């Protein structure tokens, strides 16, 4: 008596343009066992993307829906790379007959400013431990270090490979048939008069080529026709009431770490150090919550906010509440730090994690100002009080910042050593600010298992018991 | 009883300071057969203009009203070139004794930036098919191309000519007496000591000089005087109750393509593919709607958005509903595209149409940033992925856009040749970007007849049957 | 009830609307004059930003009429700006702080001149003008003022300053050169006191007594007595003091304000709208009740077309048999004189700034500024007259049309003034050429009928008709 | 149970008067005093993580309440991950300070930092005019030097040296360790941290800056042992300062009026977060005329401002004194220049040893841009009845007008040192030897007669009551 129409608009996120990963996944799953829904339509024309892990996860639920025997259809005029990824999960893909399958690969590109700085006479002070902690490089050079390019080439090549393999599996062709490279996609388009849909069909990226309204045909064939709507029977994700789970009364707390780790209360699309700790603390203190899932998708951020979060989490574990980390997309640097006290860590193969390293920057403009004839002066009871963007950074402060940074790396490899049943010398080998795919992190001991949020929740329940429901924060 | 006061303020647009072309026409027409209305008075002081075809279509309703032997008067301190066109349609034109009828001709003005972009070190990539697709020119030249100036002179000459011929006819004086050229007008104004008013009266642009108050007297003699309003007997267009036509059970549905063609939905004062497609779809499916008139005033836009709109309109035709295009100011590039599936296209001779061609522009600033000491680095899994505003556009990427354009052309000239009972080689001979007046377009087979909305509507009712009303979208 | 009227004017004085009604202050003072419960005036000008000299003199007239009835008028302040003191000087008695200043320093005009900047930016500047004294144009075309412009500006400014000094000298009853002795004298006089400005003021009679804000509070309570309720000497502020609503006769004189620069549309900002004002003029034209019109002008000018629009209605009212009297206050120059043309009678303050019979237009273009950064314009036209844009060179054809337009406007202007003033275009020319005139010169050369103020306009307006009036102010 | 800790989870800055984030110095001190005698408050916990500082005199005043609190046998605990310098000052008054196992107590000293731009103005062709009396009236140097003068350096060194030394001696006393172990200078700190491998918490704990190292969860276990557990609130039994009903005092009908001069002194009515001559004057005025008001305390925290606003206020205060109501000034933070001027008329001036005051001196600055304009080809012209009227930013400042300002500065300087000399039983010639714009700590002020005694608000209120009579309450003119 309907299709579920996944006309997703905007983007996939962990916690709200913005769509909840879990709501999609849960909605699909509900639809699977819903007698009123007979199949799924993907309309991805206002879908800007998501991270690879999260889109894999929707890939999974889509596949479960397929296996119960209700069909899943993919229909657009064109497909963006991000869009095609999600659409490769359908039984049948329709693309328009002049439309495109836009596959190009991944690129990582960042701006560097040493020259501008020097030109502007800025004084730049870098404090760091990590050969591969490369977010610092924009201040100190014109380009990437060989080190940085090794680390990046590795994870880029890997995520892209995963893309290709996941799409290959899904379309039952070999990977370089999905994307043979620029030289081949170009030859292949040449044997096709530059027909992009025609290449897309002879190489099996796509199933049939069809107008919007002769698609409207095949769709009313399948799911029927409504006259109340004058369009094939169906209902949008945005409309379909995702039913509210039964209260067991005995739950698993789900805490989010979405975005960058800042110091205050939560503002923006950022992790507020103090907010998260409060949520974790609420979990620990509530006798109904029996285990915690820290769901992490964070580039990293403030060290001290990281430690505030970690220490609440440790507390929960020490109070005999098990802690399991679901990394989705990124759990890096401070994102790993916060993950460190977990009983178990699980990552997607395409998750970016690691980047166990540390850094601070300090810029001052004393020469900048000098050159246009501005100057500072004052009286200080200590050089340590003369630390402001308009004053040279004093040596005394330089030396203890270095020292503080060093201590920080130590604290970091030490937490990881203790948490991962390892030694500091061993952690140092897989640290140095090096970023790792989920897969690399599993190989080197940083993460316990490859999987997704389902695996995280299952393991949480395992470490206690029974018949659970989820308290989201 | 009273006068109709056409105190138009703002602009004339197809569909909403803004005033509905159609509401004006039909109000005049209603007032023609209203015993209560005894003449029209046009006061165009706050009116900033409309395009030539629209104001001509207002002219038409004025002539009809006039022909019922009710009088039409234009009063004012001065007339701008736009204001004067419209008033020239009146039986009698009052000009203030030191006022001016400001005829100066038509021009076209654009900025060109090749040298600026070169100085700023901007890399500019132009992808095109069409010698006469000139809007791309500001990025790659300092003046206009030979080509451009021929296409642009053709239509501009024609339109101005159409202006003069309309005004001459309306004033019963030769076109060269309405506008003698810069030199003649100097001569004529010299003979007058710079009394532009006396020039207007002696060359018959105008029928009487008089102040606001003397004008009052003569309009109150003509329409009587309202003890109650303390002014001559008259109602304002804005307060005049335009009857809402009766509901027969047979409709011609009017859909408006007004503005630039965008991918989203109805935005700003643009056209949204999806909204317009949906309107067309509503009409196509509603059994009351017997034919469709796509009203078009569009410079063009997004190819894909054009296609979403074409398909629907072609769907409607296939389903038995006659489709008629009313071109009303502009219908060019995407404006033509969306018109293509029509059974019948009618244009004003003054419409601007055609411009069958295609272009994309990319600018990258890699050298721009380089000279200020700012640089970019990354890793990519394919040169195809490495495409953004701060990086050099990879050859591989260039080749792919070239093709995508060389091939949207093919798409374009194929549509036109199918809809106009012609061939690809033939259409090329008159496409290649070149914009055409409605009259050149009729002459080369792009447009079926020269007329206006009336004529459009007429053809629609004829290609079905009977006793219509209009449904608007 | 029983106490001072407290003139704690905060802000500017203006014809219309921080903003205060000229007419409201005067009429209020006037009512305080015959109000038995008001026994005096106290002026507290500390938050007073100023008014045009004619206005403050008008206010002064009303303060004198008040003094003359036997009620005292006192001025109090820590200091007096030049503006404040002018009004303060009309008091019986002026109290100043023991360390305060009377800040008298003269009048000055000052403007920016850009010729070189425009040259350096490669801007093209096109000035069309008839009037050797029409100086608004000079910024675009000199790096300084012209000798001519300087003569006109010197005459009027030297004159208004003289008038300031004579009013105040008379108000204080000491010679003008004692009111302000020039800078050398001021410096010398002030050195003698060791730089005490308050003692300079007391000794040179600009001020009557020295006092702190509390001893002043003592002196005023000893005069108006004390209000156990308001915890102050008995008074009521201008802002709280209730203005009796004039009764209506049934025979009004309409009052219309042309206050500000003259623009084309509806009234906006604090500016005149051609159409708005004319509508009001037309409105009184057709109210049977309204028997004459005073046009109250305070305007540097504006759009020529909008001036005409106001002038034509004004003329129409007159042809309708209503007399029209212009009342100039501060300025009524250029457009603002033009709108005065059709009156049976024009009255100015001696310090009014009027005249400026002249005309101009200015066109800047940037084709060379843009050529230098590598921008250009190009296109097609059915006639050079259609290529007139900020970004394009001004075409010779348009250039000629403009020169003819401005000459034609000048002849328009000097011709309306000829017919209105009983003179000839060649006579008017001799006293036009864009020259600004004090009300005083406007009087000697014919542009104005008499020297006076709003009272005189209104009285004349009633004189050309009948008996007993009241005002309809078209503060619409 | 229903007994708990007071939580001084202060957020923002401490100010004399909150100005519609800002907490009232007086509400804080008064709540702690109430809490002291409240059987329902069993201790205090300072959580000072979102506390942004307050001036030294004001924060000491809070310390004194804190101490009275402690001296009645209730504990006072300070907790946090870190301590900024301003936070540690207050933290230090606690019986016991917790810090996170890797946190920092961030001590670094006091510094003054200003911009000097004589070279910019010369580049930009600007014309600077400086009119002054006072060698140490230094706020004028940025326009004319590219660095501070030796005079300015001597003066600012004397006072910043002094206030820091006070920071140290207070915090030292509070902790019971020598002053040079609260902060052994930068070398000392570097040496300490080298020993410690860069561990800021070990350094703090070993040198006794702090008592325990703990995470928040641990600190909580501790505070709930000490105050009990609210099963109700799910936390250690406590109430936040922001929720504690500060009782309003029983009304007498014999009152001491409190007037706040808080901020820079401007000529209008009260604007911004500034003092307006007229509003303060008027509040002084009500107090003069209320028979209920028996004395006035002027609470001053001001670097100064407008000469003529200052005088307006001074005059009203004089009036109050002379009408028979004593005037006592409590300076807290600054009361300098105009801040001193307005204080002059008082019976008694009390100041914190760390108050900044003095700065008897005077200055005006005129900058003109006629040559800046001239060089982008912009110019000014006009006509004038006298060069005195020819004074704006785009014109050269005429010699005549210069002579007049120079004369005006010289005069207002005499007015100043005379005001002071009459007020403080001295002479102009004597006051000159300690004016010349020289700013002075409350302590140096005492030494030279500008101030009657070192102390705080309590000491001003007391002195005011003592200048008339009896039992009393305060009217605070606020809003």
């Amino acid at each position: 008596r309907g299709a579920l129409l996944l006309d997703i608009s905007g983007v996939i996120v962990d916690k709200p343009q913005e769509n909840s990963l879990f709501d999609i996944v849960n909605t699909i799953r509900q639809a699977k066992d819903d007698r009123n829904i007979t199949g799924i339509v993907m309309d991805l024309k206002n879908f800007a993307g998501g991270d690879q892990p999260s889109m894999q996860y929707i890939g999974k639920a889509l596949k479960e829906f397929r296996d119960s025997g209700k069909p899943v259809y993919a229909v657009g005029e064109n497909y963006s790379q991000g869009q095609y990824y999600l659409a490769s999960f359908a039984n049948k893909i329709w693309l328009s007959p002049q439309g495109v399958v836009d596959l190009h690969g991944f690129a990582t590109n960042g701006l560097y400013y040493k020259s501008l700085l020097d030109k502007l006479k800025v004084s730049t002070h870098v404090f760091r431990v990590g050969t591969y902690k490369s977010a610092v490089e924009p201040f100190i050079r014109d380009d990437m270090s060989p080190a940085a390019r090794e680390a990046d080439s590795r994870w880029i090549g890997e995520l892209w490979q995963n893309y290709l393999n996941t799409v290959a599996a899904n379309r039952q062709i070999p990977a370089e048939q999905v994307f043979p490279g620029a030289q081949g996609l170009l030859e292949g388009l040449t044997k096709t008069g530059g027909d992009t849909a025609k290449y897309a069909l002879e190489n099996k990226l796509v199933d049939a080529l069809a107008s919007s309204a002769e698609i409207e045909k095949a769709l009313t064939k399948e799911f029927g026709w409504s006259k109340t709507d004058k369009n094939y029977r169906a209902i949008s994700y945005y409309d379909y009431a995702l039913k509210t789970p039964a209260d067991t009364g005995d739950s698993i707390g789900v805490v989010f770490a979405n975005g960058a780790i800042m110091d205050g209360e939560e503002t923006q699309g950022n992790v507020g150090g103090d907010t998260t700790a409060a949520q974790i603390r609420d979990a620990r203190l509530d006798p109904k919550v029996k285990a915690i899932v820290l769901r992490v998708n964070s580039p990293g951020g403030s060290v001290t906010a990281s430690e505030v979060i970690r220490a609440e989490l440790a507390a929960a574990r020490a109070a005999g509440k098990p802690v399991v980390v679901s990394m989705g997309g990124m759990a890096a640097s401070g994102g790993y730090w916060i993950s460190t006290p977990a009983n178990y860590i699980v990552a997607n193969p395409s998750t970016l994690t690691g980047s166990i390293g540390i850094f601070g920057v300090i810029t001052t403009v004393e020469n900048s100002l000098d050159s246009i004839g501005v100057h500072t002066d004052g009286v200080s009871t200590s050089p340590l009080a003369d630390v402001s963007i308009t004053r040279a950074l004093p040596p005394e402060a330089q030396l203890m910042m270095q020292l503080s940074i060093e201590n920080g790396y130590k604290r970091f490899i030490t937490l990881v050593a203790d948490a991962r049943h390892s030694t500091p010398e061993q952690i140092d080998k897989i640290a140095q600010g090096h970023v790792w795919t989920g897969q690399d992190a599993k190989a080197n001991g940083l993460v316990d298992s490859l999987g997704d949020f389902d695996d995280a929740v299952a393991k949480a329940a395992e470490l206690a018991k029974v018949k659970q429901w989820h308290l989201e924060y």
